[PDB]
């Protein structure tokens, strides 16, 4: 208690305190001291925890606590940290201290190349009643010019908004519970009672093809990277994360897509891109077959859209031939095939004429 009420009275003076040399390094200092003693219980320890971030928040320099901080603090500890904590009235509080602080002028260039706090946030992710914050925070962070866009920054980002769908998809199995459930088509629905979550995902689907349009140039690995977060989120079985996966990828693809022999100078390479997913996954699920049927689907649209304009390397038609072939009899790839083929002469006729 003695503990608590000092490091509240000296936090407290601080903030009525006026930018000194070193006093709040001095102030900092004790408090990290205080934090590493021996013993301690739960509740010293969360308070201790939110005063700390409070002081990184009031100071600008020294990183280095910071950097203790996230690394031992967050990530080797749970006994203390337990998922129940971040849900509290608190945890929303400590979170919000941590992003605020992620947006600061000072404390920003190590904020961002932080692999152990991207790897927290991705803790955090993963939670029931804690999701929403962290989309919104993301959300307010990509509306904001460059910031998150960086050399680095991007994989794990893409990462953690494929755990946002990851949240989608288990409310993905509930829906193909529900599917079974509501099969019977008799009684009154009172239904989905997951609108936050399935609307949350919906939303963040919406980020990533908008993140498709941040920055309006990269290295194609992450444009590659894009794409393959669409394609798993379209792998998704339920119907309605299936379906709107399905249009963000048509839109994404045919629009907001930059092919001008730019940077990225092949057709080829995209339709690479999209299918190594689909290629390397093939046959190895039940509803492989279906999601293949899908996403060749998908294909063919994309791949008339870009014949629509200006573009040649007839090639792109045999590469998707070679990857029909690798999907040979069972004949609905065939007459697929014969659809798609029919399509490519309507549309060749119709610019030769």
């Amino acid at each position: 208690a003695e503990l608590l009420f000092i490091i509240e009275l000296t936090i407290a003076l601080f903030l009525f305190c006026k930018e000194e040399k070193e006093l709040g390094k001095f102030i900092l200092q004790k408090v990290f001291q205080l934090s590493h003693t021996k013993g301690l219980t739960k509740r010293t320890v969360r308070r201790m925890l939110t005063y700390k971030i409070l002081l990184i928040s009031l100071c600008a320099d020294q990183t280095e606590y910071l950097s203790k901080l996230i690394n031992d603090e967050l990530l080797k500890k749970g006994d203390i940290f337990t998922q129940k904590f971040f849900a509290t009235n608190q945890g929303k509080e400590f979170l919000k201290r941590l992003f605020s602080l992620t947006e600061s002028e000072f404390y920003r260039g190590f904020l961002l190349g932080n692999e152990n706090f991207w790897k927290f946030l991705r803790k955090v992710t993963a939670m029931k009643e804690q999701s929403e914050s962290i989309f919104e925070y993301l959300n307010e962070s990509i509306k904001t010019d460059s910031n998150i866009l960086t050399n680095e920054n991007f994989m794990w980002v893409l990462g953690l908004l494929d755990e946002i769908s990851s949240m989608g998809a288990v409310g993905n199995h509930w829906e193909i519970e529900y599917k079974k459930l509501t099969e019977s088509g008799h009684k009154i629905d009172k239904e989905n009672p997951y609108k936050k979550s399935i609307e949350l995902s919906l939303k963040s689907i919406q980020l990533t093809s908008h993140l498709l349009e941040d920055n309006n140039d990269l290295r194609k690995n992450e444009i590659f990277a894009i794409i393959q977060a669409l394609a798993h989120q379209c792998i998704n079985p339920c119907k309605q994360i299936s379906e709107f996966a399905v249009v963000t990828l048509e839109q994404t693809l045919i629009n907001k897509i930059e092919i001008p022999t730019n940077e990225m100078e092949s057709v080829e390479e995209l339709i690479e891109g999209g299918l190594l997913p689909l290629l390397n996954s093939s046959e190895t699920q039940e509803d492989q077959k279906i999601l293949i049927s899908s996403i060749l689907t998908i294909i063919s649209n994309v791949y008339l859209h870009y014949l629509k304009l200006g573009k040649t390397s007839n090639e792109t038609f045999l590469k998707i031939l070679s990857i029909f072939n690798k999907f040979v009899e069972d004949s609905d790839i065939e007459k697929k095939l014969q659809q798609l083929i029919l399509d490519k002469k309507s549309i060749e006729k119709g610019n030769g004429s």
